């Protein structure tokens, strides 16, 4: 890589790793649209397996960006509309509190206080129907944003219904494959197990716990090379050959709601560029990021703004991930770690790097 990229990455990420005691890390910097890769440490401590360009990391909630884009793609295909009632695609969801709750609300966490987590006891299809049928809202739809797996997870599940495909097969065939994300999986196949990093929590090797809607809300595993391609695809959507996917990526970066200085897309979150770094750093702390916030509708949504900081944090028990990019500058970063460390440290590091290079 150019010396300036190597310099800021080494001065920023290498000490971050020491500070946070991260066992293994992969970073990609996209600069003038071209990817550069950086690796540290071990994918598997016990086996002394190094992190490589081939190492799969758990993306955690960075998966929500794939769900958002898949949903965007279904819209572009004319299969779903965000204005449609949730009940249009789940006719058995008949309970009165769902009247007025649309796919937009599910996708953007604005249904009125759907919970962060589906309770662990909720497993089967019948359990899931019961949970949503019994759920009572904290607020009217389209008034408050509460970041929630139960919200966007259900959006992902319903978005694929008209296609008839499973969520996994829609994602594979409509997003991963056209973008040549050849080492990106919702379910890691046996052939990839040797490349699947262990996560580390309290010094113990761990992989993500199964859950209802895991595939839709936090279930993607990917390599640093595939994630760099994901960034390139989101930096320059109108260069993707598949027309509905091009549009789907664009729709996921539309601004649907505003809270403070942030805007909610489909999976992606956005701020106007240039940003106050303290806003994104402090704003990424879970005490803010998981709190209810009042939203103003952007009526109608602003199409993807090139002058944006577009980003998403992700965590599982054993992994911490971050992706951020600025389409105007053809600039982006992916940080994948096999320890879950605080969000503000990730964002701070990403800001130092991208602000040096913009
Ligand atoms: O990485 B995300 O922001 C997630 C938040 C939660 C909360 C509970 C369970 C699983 C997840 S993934």
């Amino acid at each position: 890589a150019p010396q300036q990229i190597n310099d800021i990455v080494h001065r920023t990420i290498t000490p971050l790793i020491e500070q946070q005691k991260i066992p293994g890390m992969a970073v990609a910097v996209i600069y003038q649209g071209k990817p550069y890769y950086f690796t540290w440490g071990y994918a598997d401590i016990a086996k002394k397996q190094p992190v490589t360009q081939q190492t799969l990391f758990e993306l955690g909630s960075v998966s929500k960006t794939f769900t958002g884009v898949l949903g965007g793609d279904a819209i572009a295909r004319g299969e779903i509309k965000l204005s449609d009632p949730t009940t249009k695609y789940w006719p058995e969801l008949t309970a009165k509190q769902w009247n007025g709750i649309t796919l937009l609300h599910l996708a953007t966490y604005t249904a009125g206080g759907l919970p962060l987590q589906v309770p662990d006891e909720v497993k089967s299809s019948s359990d899931l129907l019961r949970f949503y049928q019994n759920w009572q809202p904290a607020w009217a739809p389209g008034t408050q944003r509460l970041y929630a797996n139960s919200s966007i997870g259900l959006f992902g599940a319903l978005a694929v219904k008209p296609s008839g495909l499973s969520f996994e097969q829609a994602m594979q065939t409509r997003v991963f494959q056209p973008l040549k994300l050849n080492h990106t999986w919702i379910n890691v196949p046996p052939a990839e197990e040797k490349n699947y990093a262990w996560g580390y929590r309290e010094g113990k090797a761990v992989h993500v716990s199964p859950g209802a809607l895991d595939a839709k809300a936090y279930g993607v595993k990917s390599t640093i090379e595939d994630m760099a391609r994901w960034v390139q695809s989101n930096l320059k959507p109108l260069d993707i050959n598949e027309k509905t996917l091009q549009q789907g990526i664009q729709l996921a970066q539309s601004r649907y709601w505003q809270t403070g200085d942030m805007y909610q897309g489909l999976g992606w979150e956005m701020l106007d560029w240039p940003v106050n770094p303290d806003s994104i750093i402090n704003g990424s702390d879970n005490k803010i990021a998981l709190a209810a916030r009042p939203v103003k509708a952007i009526t109608p949504p602003t199409p993807a703004v090139r002058a944006s900081w577009v980003h998403k944090t992700g965590a599982t028990g054993g992994f911490g991930s971050y992706v951020a990019f600025i389409p105007e500058k053809e600039l982006g970063i992916v940080m994948l770690a096999n320890k879950n460390y605080p969000n503000p440290a990730r964002v701070d590091a990403a800001w130092q790097i991208l602000n040096a290079l913009q």
